[PDB]
């Protein structure tokens, strides 16, 4: 027992981490096969960045003009093209410590683990949320562009999130790896507002069901309640509102436990209308919005990998 | 920016890790040079389980009875001992995946990786420290024991931690990598006390210093105090005392920000006293005391491995 945040092993993705340098501008890629994934805007320059035009400045850039570095090795580049807001690199070498993987565009509400590196080194790795306003909470400094969020079933790598800018509310905005962004943000050196932030309703009753099963149940009450008028005070205290979709997904945590979704949603009400009273829950005192059902179960039930 | 609960990439310990069983009991190893750790009650049935004899166990063992699995492959055991709580296992094959590596012993409130693994697979990462009462909050299930808890600097893997049990209160307990227990605890199927746990305040006002580096100001108050005036309040709220030894390691921090110590336990005073008023400090409503001065510095500065 006990309930952590708890990342994916990172040894997969650990062997994918290069550095690419144009010009004087270092950031991280994903070397997987023979090709290298990074952000374009390692081709800009100090001038470029306000309103780069990344067509012109890819069309005058050759092959030689991209070094790229797998530990104290150099890759050899053979071609290169531009999809989205990525860069990819065609090297010689096809990677020797390739994983099984595949490309993914997750939904807000959706988890996965970033592995922040510098240099193509890493640094540490974490788990995240994407926010229903497309950021997530990252902690990423100068030189962590290209890092990489990702998801891991059994031995095969899902990549859902490359790692391009931090907003001015030190929350964070990247792309999938076809490099199209989550949100409506764009790669250019300039200011962009996150929208407001709404908690994620079902990821926090994912926890509560972590808590029961963990023995913290204070906060289990007498009620029930409807998904409407539950929704009504969601809309309320900012909460994505409920959806059928969500409650169905909830149901394999309800069976386990024998505590009705609904009979959840009424002790959440509560707690939203009363606060904690000082209190905690798996050694929180806020309500945590980051473990969707399935990681909690994953957790619960110890899934490896 | 940002500031995150970050675990140290687990690679270089995914590579070390095996599954060891013995009669019906399958533990996680861990498999360094040529000889494999395990918790030693491994070679327990549930006769022996709650008084074990395990000079008696060990010496009625032979080789063959210890199946060591990496992989899908066998590893042949050639001798076998006991140090303290640790069963050492030699097998025949140096590990090749394995990395530089030290055996440490850590103290109270300092910080380290756990792998979570079962059957000899990685399940997860976190970070944990080890409490006060010798004790982590961590996050296992039966067949974790011999996961492994750790630091990286470079490229040196320093173990310090090997699970064995779960206590009453549903916090963890386990050995160095010689087999010493942290804490009073011994490795029988009986019920065992936690002390009393205190919170760790060398770590509160790291993060505090974490606090300010990344924007959030808000508790910072016009007072200083002293060491003396403040521990009178530490014991007031089960926090350790702040000894001389721990402002000095605040002394960095303090010149960063410009921050005094002192200043700054006065502000921590004030939050004990007055409470957080329903505010957040990087995103907690508690005070986080699972963050070294170290710790600080390394997210904060961007150090890799
Ligand atoms: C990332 O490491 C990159 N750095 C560079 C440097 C030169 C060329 C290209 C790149 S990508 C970097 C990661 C940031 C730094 C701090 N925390 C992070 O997560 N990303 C950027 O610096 C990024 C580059 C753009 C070209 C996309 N810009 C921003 O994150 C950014 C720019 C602004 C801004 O511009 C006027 C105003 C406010 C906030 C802001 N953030
Ligand atoms: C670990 O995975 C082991 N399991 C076995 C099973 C058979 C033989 C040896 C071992 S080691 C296991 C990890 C636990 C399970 C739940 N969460 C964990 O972290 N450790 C134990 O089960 C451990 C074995 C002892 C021989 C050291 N025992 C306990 O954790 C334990 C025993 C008691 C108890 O006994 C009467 C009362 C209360 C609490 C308690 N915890």
């Amino acid at each position: 027992s006990g309930f952590r945040k708890m990342a994916f092993p990172s040894g997969k993705v650990e062997g994918c981490m290069v550095q690419v340098t144009c010009g004087t501008t270092t950031l991280n890629g994903l070397w997987l096969d023979d090709v290298v994934y990074c952000p374009r805007h390692v081709i800009c320059t100090s001038e470029d960045m306000l309103n780069p035009n990344y067509e012109d400045l890819l069309i005058r850039k050759s092959n030689h003009n991209f070094l790229v570095q797998a530990g104290n090795v150099q890759l050899r580049v053979i071609g290169h093209s531009m999809q989205n807001c990525v860069l990819k690199l065609k090297v010689d070498t096809a990677n020797p410590k390739t994983p099984k993987y595949k490309f993914v565009r997750i939904q807000p509400g959706q988890t996965f683990s970033v592995l922040a590196c510098y240099n193509g080194s890493p640094s540490g790795v974490y788990q995240c949320a994407m926010r229903p306003n497309f950021t997530i909470k990252g902690s990423f400094l100068n030189g962590s562009c290209g890092s990489v969020g990702f998801n891991i079933d059994y031995d095969c790598v899902s990549f859902c999130y490359m790692h391009h800018m931090e907003l001015p509310t030190g929350v964070h905005a990247g792309t999938d790896l076809e490099g199209n962004f989550y949100g409506p943000f764009v790669d250019r050196q300039t200011t962009q507002a996150a929208g407001t932030d709404t908690t994620i309703t079902v990821n926090v009753l994912a926890w509560l069901y972590a808590a029961v099963i963990n023995g913290d149940r204070w906060f289990l009450n007498r009620f029930t309640t409807t998904l409407n008028d539950f929704n009504l005070v969601a809309m309320k205290y900012n909460y994505e509102p409920l959806t059928q979709d969500h409650v169905d997904i909830l149901g394999p945590l309800s069976a386990q436990t024998g505590i009705a979704v609904l009979d959840m949603c009424a002790s959440l009400k509560e707690l939203l209308q009363n606060g904690m009273n000082g209190r905690t829950i798996l050694g929180s005192a806020l309500l945590e919005d980051e473990f969707t059902p399935f990681d909690v179960v994953r957790q619960c039930s110890g899934v490896t990998f």
